[PDB]
C-alpha cells in the first residue's frame, strides 16, 4: 500500500487532532501518501479530499476537535451515495482508510473493507463506549471538564449550602457520569447501567444534613433522564433548596488531556500499522492497559460495560 | 477601635475568601480583634459569631467561595430581626463590620451605621454591577471561567460547523456578556445596555455563511432573555442547526484569578482602614484605577454603565 | 480489627487527599475507628496522632498535598525510634496502617508487620517509579501539569523560532518524560531506561530546520542529567539560539487529575479492605487495568520498566 | 490612508494574535488594505510580507504567541538594512505601520515616522514595562500563570513544611513579582523598585516558624537575582530545608486571560484609528482605566513605577 485516506465522523472528541496527526507522520514515515477526507463520509461523495503534508499535522496536538471537520452522511448509506464514494477514491488511487471516530462510524469501514477498501476504526468519542477498548479518545479530556464544572459549583453549593443536580452527557453510557462522580465526591449518582432509588437518594440526603452536610452534588448521567426533571421531584420532597445545571457541550471541546493525547498517538500509529499489514474491517484500542485490534463485525454484538465494583465504591464513599 | 466584625452576603464571588483574608490580616496588624459572622446577616440573628484568628485565615487567600458562607436574611429587615442583630453585636462588644458582598448588602450596613455601629461595604460580585467601583470581586474570575467555556464550544462549532448560543449570568448586568463576547470574537452579544436586532443579527449571520463562515457564537446576557429562546426563533429564520448552552453557576465558583485575588485584597485592607479612621456608611471600590470609597447613600442612586466604546468595538469585529 | 491509622511519606503527590479521604470512608462504612497519623513516620515518634471523622475528609477530594503532611524520619529507622513508634501505637490501641506514597515507605510498613502491626502499602509520586502498579497515584496530574507548561512553551518556541530544552522531574524514571514527551510532540526525548546519541540529536535537529521546522522541544528526564548542560552543548554545535527551562516543583502540587482521583479513591479503599482481611506487608496497585496487591518483599526487587514500544513510537513520529 | 502594514517584536507575549486581529478586522472595517510584515524588522529586510485577509485572523484570538512570528533585527538600525527596508515597502505600496511588541520595538516605529511612514506603537510585553500604559499585553496573562504555579508549589510546601523561594521573569521590572506576591500571600517579595532585607527577611521568617508557619513561599524578581543564590544564603543562616524553583519561559506562552484580549482587541483598533487619522510616531495605552495615546519620543524618557502602595501592603498582609 502506498497511498491513504484518513477522515473523522460521528461526534468530534479532544485528541482527534493528535490522532490524525499520529496517522500522517506514521504514514509518511512509511513512504506512504495520505488524504485527508474532510467532513466525514461526507467528503467522500462531495470529493473535498486533499493531500496531507508533514506540514499540515505540524501545529494540531494540543487542539481540541477535528481539522478534518465532521458531518452525518445518510447519502453514504445509500448504493448510489456508496459508489459517488468510492469511485472518488479510486479517482486519487487511496487504497484503505482510517476511520477516527463513533462506533455509527465503524459501519462505513466494514462496508468500504467488503468493497475492496480495507479500512481500520480508531474509537473516537468523549463517552467512552466503543466496545473492543477499555477507552476511547476523549474521554479522560471529558472527565477532566466534568469535574472542574463540579469543583465550580461545589464552591458555590457549599457557600449557600445548596444542593445541586449536575447534568452529564454520555448519550447512553454512564462512564462519564460514573467517573465524574467518583472523582467529584458526589452524594449519589444515576447512571443507565446500575439501578437507583430516588427515595432512596433523598433518605442518604436527609440523613445527610441531619448529621450536618449543608450542600450535596447528584450527578446524572443524560442517558437516565433530565437534571431539570430529577431537581424538581427532589425539590417536592425536601422543600429544600435544589439547583439543576446541565453542562452541555462545553463536555465536547477543549485541548485534550495527556492521557488523550498520548491514547491518540499510540492507536492512530497502531491503525496505520495494521493497514499497511493486509489487515481490514479492524478497530484498534486498549484493553488491560494492552493495545489490541480486533474484527469488527464479531464486536459489534458485544454490549456495553462500566465496572461495577467502582459503582458500589461510590455508595461506599458518599455515605 | 479595638474590635470588629467581617461577614459576606449575597451571591458569593471568587476572591471573597482574598477579601475575608486581608481584613483579618490588616485589622490584625493593627491589633484589632475581629469577629466572623456567620451566614450573611442571618448570623447576626442566630448568634453563630467567632473570633477569627490569623491561622482562620491562613489557607484561602486561592479558594473559592466564601467561608464565612452566604444567606438571605429578611428577618434582619425587621425592626425586630434588626435588634437583634444589635444586641448580639453590643453583646461581644464589635464596634464596626466590613460587609462584603452585592448591594442588597449594602443597605445593612448603612442600616448599622445609623443606629452607631459604622460599616464600610466591600463589593463582592461576579456580575460588575455594583456602583462606585469599575470593577467588583469575581468579575475577572467570571469572564475566565466564560471564556474558558467558550473556547470548547467554539472547538465542537467549528468542526461540526455550527451556530450556538451561549446565556451568560450577569443579573441585570450586561458586562460579562459583554467583555467575554468580545474576548471569544463572537459574532454578536446581546446585552441589556445597548439595543440589538434580531433580523440584524440573522442577517450578520447569512452574510457569514455567504462568505464561508460555517459556525458562530452569540453571547446572550441572561438579563435580556432567555438562550433556549433565541435559539429556536434563530432555527426557523434560517433553518440551520442551531445549539444552546445556558452556562449557569460554574460562573460563580473555582480559585479566583491574580486579578480578583490583587483585587479583594486591596479592597480588604482598605475597607478596614476607613473603619478605623471614624469613617462609616461607605463603600470602597477602584475608578479609573484608583482606590476611592464613596457614601453609600450618595451613589446607591447612580445608575450602572458598560461602556458604550467597547460595545461598538464588538460590532466593528465581527462582520 | 477495630482501629487502624493512616500516614503519609515520601515525596507528597496530588491525589494523596482523595486516597486518605478513601481509606477514612472505607473503614468508617465498616464500623473501624480510623486515625491520622501526622508527618509521616515523625508523627509514630512524637505521637502526633488524631482519630479522623468523616467531616475530617469532607472537602479534600480535590486538593493538592497532603493534609497529614509528610517528612522524612531516619530516627524511625533505629530500633529506639521504632519502639517509641510502635509504643504510641499501642497507647491508642492502633491494630494496622494504611501507608501512602513513595517506595522509600513500603520498608516502615513491612517491618511493622512483623513486628504485630499488619500494615497495606498505597503507592503515592508522581514519579510513576513503584514496583507493583502500572500506575502510581499523582502521576496523571504530573503529566498534565507538564504538557500544560510545554504547550505554554512551544508558544514561544514557535514565535521566536527558538529551540528548547526542557527539564522534567521523575527521580530515577523516565516514565514523566516518556509520556509528556510522546504527547506534546516533542523532536526528542532523553529518558534512562533507552539509550540517547547527542549527535543523532543533533543531527535530527539540523534535518528538521533544513526542511524548515523552526522550533524543537527536547525533553529530558531529570535522571539523565541536566537541562542546562544538554542546552549549552546543543548552542556549541549548532550556534543556533537555545533556551533551557527547568520546571521543577510545580510538577509535584495542584488539585489531582479525575485519573488520581478515581485512581486514590480505588486503591485507598482497596488497602483497608485488605488490612480488615488479615492481609499484612502488602501493597496494592493496578497492573492490566486489574486492581492487584502483591507481597511486598517480594517485589521491591523487581526493578521498573516504561514500556520501550512507547518510545519506538517517539522516535517515530518526530522525525 | 488605503494600505498599511503591521509586524510583532521584542519577547512575544499572549494576546499578541488578538491585536494583530484587531488591527487587521478594524482596518478592513474601514476599506484598508492590512498586510502581515513576519519576523518582527526582519520581514521588512527578507521581503517576508503578505496580504492578511479576513479568515488569516479569524481562529487565533485565543492563541498565544505571535502568527507574524518575531525576531531581533540589528540589519534594520543601520542605514542599509532601514532602506532596504523602507524599499520592500514602498514597493508594495504600504503607506503606514502598527507595531506590537516591547519598547525596544517603539524606537523602530519613530524612525519609520521620520521617514515619511507614520508609525503608531502598540505595547506587547509580560513585564508591564512600557511607559505610556498601567497596562501592556500578557501581563494579565503572565500573573495568572504565575499564581498557577505557586498555587501548586503551596500544596507540596504545606505538606513537606518546607520553605520556597520562586524566580519570576520581569526583566528589570517588579510588577510579575509584586503582583504575583500579593496574589500568592507570599511571605516576603523582592523587587528592584523597593528596598528588601535579607536578614529582616529571615527575621519575618523565623518569627513565622516560632509562631508555628511551618512553610513559607518567597516571590524574587529576575531584576534583583537569581533564586538560586537566595535560596542558599536563606539555608545557611537558618539551616532550615529549602528550595529554589525558576519558573522560567511558561510566563511567556498560553492562551491569553480574557483581561488581555479585551485590552489587545481595544489597543489594536486604537492604533489603527490614529494611522487612518494622521497622526504618526504615537504609542497607545491605558491610564487611569482611559484609552490614551502619546507621542512616543515624549515618553520614552519617561522611568517606570510600580505602585509603592500596593508593595506597603504586601508587608502588612505578610507578617
Amino acid at each position: 500500500m502506498k497511498r491513504i485516506g484518513v477522515l473523522t465522523s460521528g461526534g468530534d472528541s479532544p485528541g482527534m487532532n493528535a490522532a490524525v496527526r499520529a496517522v500522517v507522520r506514521k504514514a509518511i514515515y512509511h513512504d506512504v501518501e495520505v488524504y485527508g477526507i474532510y467532513n466525514g463520509y461526507a467528503g467522500l461523495i462531495s470529493g473535498k479530499i486533499e493531500k496531507l503534508e508533514l506540514g499540515s499535522v505540524g501545529d494540531i496536538i494540543h487542539r481540541g476537535g477535528t481539522k478534518l471537520y465532521t458531518a452525518r452522511c445518510p447519502e453514504f448509506k445509500t448504493v448510489e451515495g456508496r459508489e459517488k464514494g468510492i469511485a472518488n477514491l479510486k479517482k486519487l488511487g487511496i487504497e484503505g482508510l482510517v476511520v477516527i471516530g463513533g462506533d455509527g462510524s465503524y459501519m462505513g469501514a466494514k462496508k468500504l473493507t467488503e468493497h475492496g477498501f480495507p479500512c481500520v476504526g480508531v474509537p473516537g468519542t468523549i463517552d467512552n463506549d466503543i466496545p473492543g477498548t477499555d477507552f476511547t479518545i476523549g474521554f479522560d479530556t471529558a472527565l477532566n471538564t466534568v469535574i472542574d464544572a463540579i469543583d465550580k459549583i461545589r464552591d458555590t453549593a457549599t457557600s449557600h449550602e445548596r444542593t445541586y443536580v449536575i447534568e452529564v452527557m454520555g448519550r447512553h453510557a454512564g462512564d462519564i457520569a460514573l467517573w465524574a462522580g467518583l472523582a467529584g465526591g458526589a452524594e449519589s449518582i444515576l447512571i443507565p447501567e446500575a439501578d437507583y432509588d430516588m427515595h432512596e437518594i433523598i433518605a442518604r440526603l436527609k440523613r445527610g444534613h441531619e448529621r450536618g452536610k449543608k450542600h450535596s452534588i447528584i450527578i446524572v448521567a443524560e442517558g437516565v433522564g433530565s437534571g431539570v426533571e430529577f431537581g424538581k421531584r427532589i425539590e417536592e420532597e425536601t422543600n429544600l433548596e435544589t439547583r439543576v445545571s446541565v453542562l452541555g457541550h462545553i463536555q465536547r471541546g477543549g485541548s485534550p488531556s495527556a492521557a488523550d493525547r498520548v491514547l491518540a498517538s499510540r492507536l492512530g500509529a497502531y491503525a496505520v500499522e495494521l493497514l499497511l499489514e493486509g489487515k481490514g474491517g479492524r478497530c484498534v484500542g486498549i484493553q488491560n492497559n494492552k493495545l489490541v485490534d480486533h474484527d469488527i463485525i464479531e464486536i459489534l454484538e458485544t454490549k456495553h460495560t462500566v465496572e461495577q465494583n467502582m459503582y458500589q465504591l461510590s455508595k461506599e464513599l458518599s455515605i
